[PDB]
């Protein structure tokens, strides 16, 4: 029986992981929580007074 | 018996 890598912002220094194969979702709200964080950034954050 | 590419534009890696 016996028989990711790190990609560096050369402006920001910010190290990001690079998945190796991996696409994996854990758990409902797992994505379905990314998406309500970031709709809840942009909004908060961003800013036209025509919307 | 005993590949990556790298998006220039993004800095984006990806595993083949």
């Amino acid at each position: 029986v016996g028989f990711l890598v790190l990609r560096v912002d050369n402006a920001t220094g910010a190290v990001d992981v690079v998945t190796t194969l991996r696409e994996h979702e854990s758990s409902y709200g797992e994505v379905v929580d990314t998406y309500w964080l970031n709709q809840y950034v942009l909004n908060r954050e961003a800013y036209d007074y025509n919307t």
